[PDB]
């Protein structure tokens, strides 16, 4: 069998340009709860001991930027100097043009309202798994959710909370499916405390972290694992190393697979094409497959400021659609409604109190069968059938 | 004939995103130009009347980081509040952490030094212009430079710094290479001053911007234009909008074609494997096409912290390989040298005083002629014939 080899990779919590984006999606939900009609242009970046969130927001919420920004660094477990900033006594330097919405005197709707801007974006899905998402970029994702996860319940309590993670998968093409064989490479790098040794972290990262994540069906004794391959890793976070919101826009969508248009999520409001347009050409994508219209399906949408009606829409579904992608297009096309005001409301994305945005600023904003990821539930398509 | 519609876009150089781009390069280039071997990663942002710089340095050089942040803006254009910013006048934060090299005592090298950081990089190429780029992106992009150019040479005024463009084509699919058709919609939303009228903007844009750039074959009745669509653009840059390093990561590559590993180019000195690593690809996916084993091709390569050689490698022709994709891939490893150290030196990359990376960090990374773009001089092949 004639195979290739892919990589994607994962940032842990702690990555100081993933702790931006949660602070941005933290502020995002705090406006939302408050205000589902807060516009919001939420950006952070961080270094050594300070935070800055800046940007623009226009919202009724009376929202606490600070603190919001203290709680999203503790919770992450940014508790000291030591581990990488101290959520408690480090700088936080709240930049934000902060508005009321306008006054005004007078006696638009969702369905007519234009884009806030121009852009373009892409949704994929495959079913190699069963969230419809590619192999790689899931394992990559997992082991990131798993450090997590055994450092904040105590099953390895030497981890600290920065991180990176990446997995090569053996393909096999099928008519243009892709087809997982084996898992080739595991690489970890994880942040850690000054106690526990070099063999304690392999030790624990083989047997509590790649073991119960990666299917054994997948392993076999020719596997490459690099684990913390540079050697120590004590300091992370912000410390030594500058982040910032949207910088891992690959980890956000799809791993290297299908395609992305370039716009970052997080703190941005969903009036936002760049979020809700994503966030719809994903459930269409998803839809494609599960309804059983192809394997494998890419979807672009794209706008322009001032204009209601998207300007361009693709599908290509990589020679694996049993009815034509012209076919498909249509009826793409006819069961989705691309207008901005529209998406936004199909998808529910203003409802305010669920932390819906800050979930999806760590470890992937697709994939996921939480429901508050409403573009992640299958719309139902009828198709002519070949 | 089938056809289906891909859009691209372009931000123009005053875009304050895009800002952050030139200033971190141009950071990057005045280390260079005194110490080849400085470690750089200048992050930059900005907001309405500050610009900060950020990040970490490790140089013998002796930069003013503020003179080049002033210097950078006023080029561009931003020489007053009204334009959008005051290169003289606004606020610079100078927050980088900055050294001088380690001073040690004792008696690694490019072959065998491992890769500063994990990730995957992508390169593309396509046959459908004569840069190996794909038209969607090559026009967006070429109506940007010209924006700039018109503004800057006078021959249209009335311009300001900050825009963004769009090119929808029309393709067909000839056996997995890309035949541009036509192109079914332009937009530009440009940045101008307060006299000119809304008819002389779009007089100007079609007769001075879109008719020079466009190919005349392409143009049709039925051509789509969106100029200025939602009306006025006075304010621009920074002033209410903000701006970070990093953010254009699409349109510094391929416009949604190809692929993306997610990392950034600007700010970051050579050494770093998301800049010469993806220069490398585009080399030998632009160096398949060329040398004629395929007419479009997609290259992966991927990197673990403290490892010379890449853990993994892929080429995918999109079905256009006149010789099996496996060979191809044997060709590029045998042909590339891919270990980090070997990157820098091959592609001449630290070589100072010509302001290489400044020039990349607006209007595109790659499809460049000029020599200091060594990435898009193709390597000779040899290939076994089918
Ligand atoms: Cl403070
Ligand atoms: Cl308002
Ligand atoms: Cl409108
Ligand atoms: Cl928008
Ligand atoms: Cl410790
Ligand atoms: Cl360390
Ligand atoms: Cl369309
Ligand atoms: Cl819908
Ligand atoms: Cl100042
Ligand atoms: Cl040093
Ligand atoms: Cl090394
Ligand atoms: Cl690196
Ligand atoms: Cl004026
Ligand atoms: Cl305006
Ligand atoms: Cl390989
Ligand atoms: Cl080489
Ligand atoms: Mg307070
Ligand atoms: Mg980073
Ligand atoms: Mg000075
Ligand atoms: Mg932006």
């Amino acid at each position: 069998m004639e195979t290739f080899l892919f990589t994607s990779e994962s940032v842990n919590e702690g990555h100081p340009d993933k702790l931006c984006d949660q602070i941005s999606d933290a502020v995002l939900d705090a406006c939302l709860e408050q205000d589902p009609d807060s516009k919001v242009a939420c950006e952070t970046c961080t270094k050594t001991n300070m935070v800055m969130v800046f940007g623009e927001i226009t919202t009724k919420a009376t929202v606490d930027y600070e603190k919001i920004v203290r709680d999203t660094c503790r919770a992450i477990g940014f508790v000291s100097d030591d581990v990488g900033l101290d959520a408690d006594k480090c700088k936080v330097l709240v930049n934000i043009e902060q508005q009321s919405p306008d006054i005004a005197q007078g006696v638009k709707c969702p369905e007519e309202i234009g884009a806030g801007d121009q852009g373009h974006m892409f949704g994929y899905a495959t079913d190699e798994t069963p969230e419809l998402m590619p192999l790689s970029h899931v394992l990559a994702t997992k082991l990131g959710a798993r450090l997590t996860e055994v450092r904040k319940n105590g099953t390895c309590a030497w981890l600290r909370p920065d991180g990176k993670t990446q997995v090569t998968v053996e393909y096999y093409n099928d008519k243009g499916a892709m087809v997982p064989i084996r898992v080739h490479t595991v690489l970890i790098s994880t942040q850690h405390d000054e106690t526990v040794t070099n063999d304690e972290i392999a030790r624990d990262l083989k047997e509590h972290v790649i073991k119960p994540v990666i299917p054994e069906k997948y392993l076999d004794e020719k596997t490459i694992f690099h684990l913390n391959p540079s050697g120590r890793f004590v300091i992370g976070g912000p410390h030594g190393d500058a982040g910032l919101t949207g910088r891992k826009i690959i980890i956000d969508t799809y791993g290297g697979w299908g395609a992305h248009g370039g716009g970052a999520f997080s703190g941005k409001d969903p009036t936002k094409v760049d979020r809700s347009g994503a966030y719809i050409v994903r459930q269409a994508a998803k839809s494609v497959v599960a309804n059983g219209m192809a394997r494998r399906a890419l979807v672009q949408v794209s706008y322009a400021i001032g204009v209601p009606e998207p300007l361009s829409v693709f599908v290509d579904t990589y020679e694996t659609g049993l009815i034509p992608d012209k076919e498909i297009l249509k009826i793409v096309k006819e069961s989705f409604d691309f207008r901005p005001g529209m998406m936004t409301i199909n998808l529910d994305l203003k409802r305010g109190g669920n932390g819906r945005f800050l979930k999806t600023a760590a470890y992937g904003h697709f994939g996921r069968d939480d429901p508050d990821f409403t573009w992640e539930v299958v719309k139902p398509l009828k198709w002519d059938k070949p």
